[PDB]
């Protein structure tokens, strides 16, 4: 692995690796509470034994830079993150693989960026959501202080999570797991669009999800596909992603 260091368009510097392989060139972008290590800890990298793979940690986790204001952490400075990994590879064709609202990042990328073949959205959907100013503001106060960390992880853990997920919260400065919560205010809630007519837009999720209608509803809008494993909740189907990883390398081959 080689590492290396791009620069966002507010110049956020974006910290990650560089698997190389010969086959097709995948980026992945991690969740909120996350950063890079969690692909190989999945063993989501294990499962693509040929593709070049660009790692990035979003900015205010991992090596990337600190950023600590809501506004920072909006929807398109992630999209602006992601796009500079593209440009430093300088391919023409990039396959973007995204958990929780790293989907909806990378499916957000996808539609802004013609360099993006096929775009994989992890637990996440496509959809306009509504989003509780009240609950998420309530949200940011409880994950920055002092007990944040603590929080975050008695409940993914109480809620099956995988121990590299409660593991990777307490790697995350408390200001940007409340400054990325506040930024969810700041532009996630708009529906992603088709960025071609080309590309491959696949979604992921539990066979349980107790919430399946906006999965569909990508298939029906976007033309997407719906990929499921057997999970009984969103949290506990990430048991399964180096399975879809085994997947994901199968439609890469
Ligand atoms: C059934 O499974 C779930 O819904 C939990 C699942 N969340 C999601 O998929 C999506 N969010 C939500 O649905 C909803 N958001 C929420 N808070 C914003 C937020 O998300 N977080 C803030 C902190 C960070 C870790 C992340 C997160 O994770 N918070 C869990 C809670 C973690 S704790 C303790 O266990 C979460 O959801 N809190 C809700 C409420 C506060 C409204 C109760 C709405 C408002 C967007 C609908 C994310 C992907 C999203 C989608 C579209 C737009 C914006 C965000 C998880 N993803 C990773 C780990 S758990
Ligand atoms: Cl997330
Ligand atoms: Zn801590």
């Amino acid at each position: 692995r080689d590492v290396f260091e791009v620069f966002s368009r507010d110049g956020t510097p974006i910290r990650g690796f560089s698997r190389p392989g010969p086959g097709e060139t995948v980026v992945l972008v991690h969740g909120v509470a996350m950063d890079r290590r969690i692909w190989a800890e999945s063993g989501f990298l294990d499962a693509l034994p040929d593709a070049h793979v660009l790692a990035l940690d979003l900015r205010g986790r991992g090596e990337s830079g600190r950023v600590g204001t809501a506004e920072g952490h909006a929807l398109r400075r992630y999209v602006e993150d992601v796009r500079a990994v593209l440009d430093r590879f300088g391919r023409a064709r990039y396959s973007l693989f995204g958990t929780f609202f790293g989907g909806r990042i990378a499916l957000q990328v996808a539609a802004v960026d013609t360099r993006v073949a096929r775009a994989f959205s992890f637990c996440a959907h496509a959809e306009q959501v509504e989003i509780p100013e009240d609950a998420v503001e309530e949200e940011a106060v409880a994950v920055e202080g002092p007990g944040g960390h603590a929080y975050l992880r008695d409940h993914f853990t109480g809620r099956g999570a995988p121990p590299w997920m409660v593991e990777a919260c307490a790697r995350v400065d408390p200001g940007e797991l409340g400054a990325a919560t506040r930024g969810l205010l700041h532009g996630s809630d708009r529906r992603t669009e088709r960025g071609h007519p080309d590309q491959e837009l696949v979604l992921i999720t539990a066979d349980g999800d107790a919430d399946l209608a906006p999965f569909h509803a990508g298939e029906r809008r976007l033309g997407a596909h719906l990929w499921l494993v057997d999970a009984p909740t969103r949290i506990k189907a990430a048991g399964r992603l180096a399975e879809v990883g085994r997947r994901v390398a199968g439609v890469l081959a």
